[PDB]
C-alpha cells in the first residue's frame, strides 16, 4: 500500500478511519458546546480525508485490470465510496458516516475475494 | 479541489508535478553519481505521489456520475494514469514519466469538455 | 520546484490555491451555517498555506540573487503576497483573498519575463 | 485515536505498517538493484515512522493511569517496540522487522484485555 | 531527533510548541469572535499535535533503558505530559498549556541531567 | 509561527534542523555503508527542507515592514540561509551545512535585536 510495491493491503485501514468519522458523528448529537463542535468538525474532516486516500490507495495500487474485468461495478463502488466520505464531512448526521461504512464494507470483501483466489 | 467544496479545479495540479518527474528521470539519466541519484529517487517519488493525489481527487471530487456516464472510458483512463505514474515511480526511463503525461493530457481533454457542456 | 532542482516551477500552484481561497470566501458569504463556516475556515486556512509555500518556493529556489537585482521590488512584492495570504486566513472578506491574487499575478509577470530572459 | 477523543482504536494499525516493513525487506533481501534497494530504503522509513506514530498514539492517548497500574510493563513494552522499529529502519534483514511485530503482539494482547475490562 | 540517529535533540522543540498552545489560549481569553475561536482551535490543535510528537521521539529514540532504570518516574512524566497536552488541545484555558508547560519543564530538567552523565 | 498569529517565534527552530543537516552530513562522512548512506541523504532531506521552512516563516510572518527598512540586508540574509540550505541537501560536505548555520545566526542576531526594540 506504499507502492514500493510492499505487496500488503488491507480494507481496515480505509474501515478504521470510516469508523472514527462515524463515531465523532455519535458524539456530536451529545454535546453542543462551540468548541466541542468546532474540535470535532476539525478532526472528522482529517479521518474522512485518511479514510479517502486509503480508498484511493486500494483502487489505484491494489486493484488490477483483472479486478475490474471480474468485478465489473468495483470502479462505481470505490468512486461512491470515497464521495459517501466526502458527504460525511459535510454531515453532523450519523447516516452519513454510516453510509461511507457500508460501501468499504462491500469493498472489503471484494478484496478478500480476490485475495483468495 | 479541497472537498469544501470550493468549485476550483485543473488538472494542471497533476500535470506539473509529472513534469518534475519526467524532469528528474531525463537527469538521473545523465549523473550516475550515486547521492544524486538517491536524492533524484527521493524527490521523484514525492513529486509522483503527489501527481496521484491530484488525479485522485479530480476522480473522487470533480468528476460525478454524469460525467462517467459519458466518457465510459473515464475511470479506465484515470486508473491507467495512476498506475503510469506508479511505474514512474520504480523507473528511471524518462518514457514511463511521458507515458503518465499522455494520460494526463488525455484526461485534461475531458476535463474542459465537461466545463464547456 | 522539489529543490532537486528539477528545474520545472509555475506560479499557477500559488495561484490555484489562492483562487480556492477566495472562492471559499464567496461561499462563506452565502451560507450562515455554523458547521459549514468551521470546514470553510478549517478549508481556506490550509489552502492559503499551500499558497504561501508555493510563493516561499519560488522566492527561495526558483528566484536567484541577479533577479533581486534587476527586480529591485521584488523581495517586497513576494513578502507583500505572503502577508496577503495571512490575512486572507484571518477574514471571510473575498477582497483580501483577491488582494494576494493581485500580488501573485504581478510575481505571475516578473517569473515569466525571467524565463524567457 | 484522532484525540477528540473519538474512541476508536485498534493496534491494527501499527501492526499493519509493521507488516509491510517486514515485507518490505524480504524483497530487499532477494533483490540487489541500486534503484530497488533506495526506494525500498526510502519507504521502509515511512512505513516504519507511521508504525512508531500508531503505537505512540496507544500509548499516549489510549491507554490510561489505571491501565500502567495493572500492567507495569506496558510503558517498557511499548518503548521496546517503538524502538524494535527504530532498528528496523536501519536493517534489511526480516527479523528485526519480526521483532518489532512480535512486541506489537504482546502490546494488542494486553489491548484488549484492557478494552474487555 | 530524526531516527538516522543524528545525536541532535533538544527539549525545546516540544517546549516551544507547547508555548505556542499556551499563548493561543490566552489570546482566545481576550476575543469570543467566532471565526476567530474557530481559527485559534484550528491552530491550537495543530500545535499541540507537534508538541506531543517532539515529546515521543525523546521518549522513543532519545531516552534509553539506562535513563528509565536511573529515573523511575520519567515513563509517567512524559505520558502525563502528552495527556496534558490532549488536554489542552480540549480547553481554552491557559492553565492546562501551563500544566503541559510544568510536566515538559520537568522533562527537560531530566533530559540535560543525563547528557551530563 | 503558526500564522494565527500566536506570537511565539524562535530562529532555535530552524537552527535545531539546521544542525542535524551538518550533524547527519558528519556521520555520513564517516560511513560509507550503501544503505546508511541512502537513509542519511533522505533524512538529511527532510531535516534541511524543516528548517528553510522555519525560515520561511520568520521571513513572511515575524519580520514586519519595519524590519526590513532597519535591516536593508534582510531580505537578502534570509534568502541565502535558504538557498544554503538547499545547497546542504545536495551536498555530504559538512561545511555546507555550517554555512547554513552561520547565515542562521546572522538572522538570530537581528531577531532578537527586533524583540529588545
Ligand atoms: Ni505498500
Ligand atoms: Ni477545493
Ligand atoms: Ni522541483
Ligand atoms: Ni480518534
Ligand atoms: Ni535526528
Ligand atoms: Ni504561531
Amino acid at each position: 500500500h506504499c507502492d514500493l510495491p510492499c505487496g500488503v493491503y488491507d480494507p481496515a485501514q480505509a474501515r478504521i478511519e470510516a469508523e472514527s468519522v462515524k463515531a465523532i458523528q455519535e458524539k456530536m448529537a451529545a454535546n453542543d458546546d462551540l468548541h466541542f463542535q468546532i474540535r470535532a468538525t476539525v478532526i472528522k474532516e482529517q479521518r474522512a480525508e485518511l479514510a479517502k486516500h486509503h480508498l484511493d490507495v486500494l483502487w489505484s495500487d491494489y486493484f488490477k485490470p483483472p479486478h475490474f474485468e471480474s468485478y465489473p461495478e468495483l470502479h462505481t463502488l470505490v468512486n461512491e465510496a470515497v464521495k459517501a466520505l466526502s458527504a460525511a464531512k459535510a454531515s453532523t448526521d450519523p447516516a452519513t458516516g454510516q453510509k461511507a461504512l457500508d460501501y468499504i464494507a462491500q469493498i472489503d470483501k471484494i478484496f478478500w475475494e480476490t485475495k483468495k483466489a
